[PDB]
This record gives structure tokens, C-alpha cells and sequence, in this order.
């Protein structure tokens, strides 16, 4: 327990022990490397920001400064991470200078393929990032899901990080492994500004993996403020106006259990649906009623739509509807509100309807394969 001693001393920094440990000790090459639970001593040091231990550490000896280990932030550890990384993610600006002013690789990763650059960006470290930036570091390497440095940015709503990237250059057109972009990003998180920001540079509107263009992104997401601006924008066509109304009403009912609000968006949609006497887009017809969705149908006019609000068990068979007509079976929120929907007439004695929603969405799930009930008694958000 002398390799335990001198990591204690480095992780915490108390640098004065390991300078008197080490001195009564070439083998302390030996020591120094010593990998203790993951982390070597250079890791714990530049993850906790002891600027004199790294400097020291490095100075000192033939220190390894690329060797990762495992570090932690907020609880989700991360593994293979090289002391550069652990330092920017950790906002250490002095140690991430010192690390690279003494020969740090900057575009080395962690085992999920994450950069400095990365976790500085997931932060909303902005003069960490312009200093990887400016000691060439590599805009485009994406983690192993093909998420960017400006994917992430955007999703944590870090505006001026994003800005900076894109004057440097940053592509605004890639696409993930799953077809996320950039403007999937913003339409999650609510981020009109950086979206319209990315707009400036042409990023194009498209279909993610699941069908899902950035307006329907929001629409799921229930961020009104994205679905009002991409609904007067004229990349979206009439038909994806109305389907994405009809989806926000939807996440109204299930999500901000918001009656109101899903009510006034049905109308809008209803009303566009209708607007052209010449040229009514009617409702898809389904294959067949389902009896987990009380055999209702969508309705199919305005008149239909005035009653609604005093039936609000018809309202959220109008929302399984319309979820499953616009995201179809194979999106997650599809069988997950199914799901919760058969929870609150548990809730309430209906278990019977309770039991069909949730055979529904079983069936659903187990009829396209290639949030269980237990895991509940997403994945953007990792610095890896």
C-alpha cells in the first residue's frame, strides 16, 4: 500500500506527502504508474485540477501522459479516459493547458471515442473549448453513437459554444448512427435560438432513423416554441404542418396532461386540414379498430373536435390514435404512453382497460424487433 499512499497524495493533491514518499524511493517511475482502481495518479491529479501535482508528475518523471483509467462525473462513471479528458470535462483550464503545452495528443478519446473537445463541450467549458480548438483539435471525430461536439452543444442548449464552432467550421449537416442531426438537437431541447443559428449556415431538414424531421422531434418532445416556428417555415410542407399539430396535441394529452392545450392544437390542425375547399386533406383510415383504443377513430372534422373537451377518456383515445398513425409502432413513446395511459385507469379501478393497453403494447413491442415495467421500478446525455 505505498502505490495506494502516493495516489492519495495525487488525487487529493496534498502534494507535500508524495514529494517526502517518493524521494526516499527509477523504481518511482514504477510507482507513479501504479494504476489504482482504475485511475492512474496523473488522472486523479488532472481530474481534480492539481495543476503543481500534474505539473510535477509529469516534470519528474516519465509519467504517462496518455494513459486512461476510469474517472467520474455526476455519479456516470466513464473508462479508457486519458488525463486531457478528465481535465476538460472537469473545467480544468490551467491543467488542460499544461497537458497539452507538454505533449498530450489532443484528439485522443475514451473508450466510447469521446474527445477533449467533447467533454468540453457537453459542459459549456467555452475557453476550454476554444483552446482545444485552437491546438487542432478535430471538430468532426463524433463518440460511437456518431454524435459531434456540435450535436452535443446544441442539445445542452450551450449557444455560444455552438456559435464558435460553427465559425470554426464544424459540418452542420452530420448525421448520426441513428440519422440525429444537429437541428434534431435543438428541437429537443427546446433551443430556437442555436436553431436558428444553424439555420444561418442551411442545415438541411431531415429524417432521423425513426422518420422523425427536427419539427417532429419537437412535436414528440412537446416544445411548442420549436413546432410554432417550424410550422411557418417553408422547408416543412402543409401535411407535415398538420401531422406535426396532431402529434403536439397528442404529447398535450399524455405528456403535460394538458386537455386545453391538446384541444387548440387539434383545431389548428383541423382547421389547415380543411382550409382548401378544392384539396381536403382528410384523415388515413386505419386497417382496423382496436379494442385497447376502445375501437375509437379519429375525428375527421371540425364539428367532431367542439365536443371533445367535455369526454376527456375520448381525448386520450384521440392520442394513442394519432401516436400510433404518425409515429408508428416502432418508436419507443409509442407502446411507453400506451403504457402509462392502461397505468392511469389502473389507478383509477378500470383495470380491464388497464390489462388490454398493456397486452396492446406488448404485443406491439414483441412484433417489431429487428422502459420495461421493471427498469422503470436519453442517451445523448453522456459526456462519452
Amino acid at each position: 500500500d505505498l502505490k495506494t499512499a502516493v495516489f492519495n497524495a495525487a488525487r487529493d493533491g496534498k502534494l507535500r506527502l508524495l514529494t517526502k514518499l517518493l524521494a526516499s524511493k527509477e523504481e518511482v517511475s514504477s510507482l507513479i504508474s501504479e494504476k489504482t482502481n482504475g485511475a492512474t495518479p496523473l488522472l486523479m491529479a488532472a481530474r481534480y485540477g492539481h495543476l503543481d501535482m500534474v505539473e510535477f508528475l509529469l516534470e519528474q518523471c516519465s509519467a504517462s501522459i496518455e494513459v486512461g483509467g476510469s474517472v467520474n462525473f455526476d455519479g456516470e462513471t466513464i473508462e479508457g479516459a486519458p488525463p486531457l479528458w478528465a481535465a476538460s470535462a472537469a473545467g480544468h483550464l490551467k491543467v488542460v493547458q499544461s497537458l497539452l503545452n507538454h505533449g498530450a495528443s489532443v484528439n485522443n478519446t475514451t473508450l466510447t471515442n469521446s474527445t477533449p473537445l467533447r467533454a468540453a463541450c457537453f459542459d459549456g467549458h467555452l475557453e476550454i473549448v476554444k483552446y482545444l480548438v485552437e491546438h487542432k483539435a478535430d471538430l468532426e471525430v463524433s463518440n460511437r453513437h456518431g454524435h459531434t461536439c456540435l450535436m452535443i452543444s446544441c442539445y445542452k442548449g450551450h449557444k455560444e459554444i455552438a456559435q464558435y464552432l460553427l465559425e470554426k467550421g464544424a459540418d452542420v449537416n452530420r448525421k448520426s448512427v441513428k440519422g440525429n442531426t444537429a437541428l434534431h438537437d435543438c428541437a429537443e431541447s427546446g433551443s430556437l435560438d442555436i436553431m436558428k443559428m444553424l439555420l444561418m449556415y442551411c442545415a438541411k431538414m431531415e429524417k432521423d432513423g425513426y422518420g422523425m424531421t427536427p419539427l417532429l422531434s419537437a412535436s414528440v418532445t412537446g416544445h411548442t416554441n420549436i413546432v410554432d416556428f417550424l410550422t411557418h417555415h417553408a422547408q416543412t410542407s402543409k401535411t407535415e404542418r398538420i401531422n406535426a399539430l396532431e402529434l403536439l396535441g397528442a404529447t398535450f394529452v399524455d405528456k403535460k396532461r394538458d386537455l386545453l392545450g391538446a384541444l387548440k392544437y387539434w383545431k389548428k390542425a383541423m382547421n389547415m386540414r380543411y382550409s382548401d375547399r378544392t384539396n381536403i386533406i382528410s384523415k388515413p383510415v386505419p386497417q382496423t379498430l382496436i379494442m385497447a383504443y376502445d375501437y375509437a377513430k379519429e375525428v375527421n372534422s371540425a364539428e367532431e373536435l367542439e365536443g371533445l373537451i367535455a369526454d376527456p377518456d375520448e381525448m386520450r383515445m384521440q392520442a394513442l390514435l394519432i401516436r400510433e398513425r404518425i409515429l408508428g409502432p416502432s418508436h419507443p413513446d409509442t407502446s411507453y404512453y400506451i403504457r402509462y395511459r392502461g397505468a392511469v385507469y389502473a389507478d383509477s379501478g378500470n383495470f380491464k382497460r388497464c390489462i388490454n393497453l398493456w397486452k396492446y403494447a406488448l404485443d406491439m413491442q414483441q412484433s417489431n424487433l429487428d422502459l420495461s415495467f421493471a427498469e422503470l421500478f436519453l442517451l445523448k446525455e453522456l459526456r462519452g
